[PDB]
């Protein structure tokens, strides 16, 4: 039968991969058929439910990758003396300096964020271990 997964047209790019190259991967992973169409929808094509399955959690954790350049919504937990810590999807919270709130000199980010308030971010940095550096003022876009 045919399943799909229906993601944003700019995340068709990251499943593409550099012209095909991912596709072939997704394709030898899960042993389905990809099939592409309009609206970021993508259609998987196999002849047991479980394979579909898998490669519909497979693009789920593609698009769920941190990748470095990327703009995303984060939402503010801590606030600490040199940088504020930001979540994003699946409990990330990345580190926001204090210098990556404004264009102003910043003396405390306590001044500008405050717990529980969404905030705009774009990576700048990910580790080996896994910690993350973020950037509110380049994703702020005025």
């Amino acid at each position: 039968r045919i399943h799909t997964i229906k993601i944003n047209p700019d995340k068709i790019k990251d499943v593409i991969g550099k012209g095909g190259s991912v596709i072939r991967a997704l394709t030898e992973e899960t042993g389905t058929t990809i099939e592409i169409e309009d609206d970021g929808t993508v259609k998987i094509a196999a002849t047991d439910g479980e394979k579909a399955k898998h490669a519909i959690r497979r693009i789920e954790e593609i698009t769920a990758e941190i990748e470095v350049g990327r703009v995303y919504t984060g939402k503010v937990t801590r606030i600490v003396d040199f940088g504020a810590f930001v979540a994003i999807g699946g409990g990330k919270e990345g580190l926001v300096h204090i210098s990556q709130i404004a264009d102003k000199r910043v003396e405390k980010v306590t001044d500008y964020l405050q717990m529980g308030q969404e905030v705009p971010v774009k990576v700048l940095e990910v580790d080996r271990q896994g910690r993350i550096r973020l950037s509110i003022k380049e994703a702020t876009e005025q």
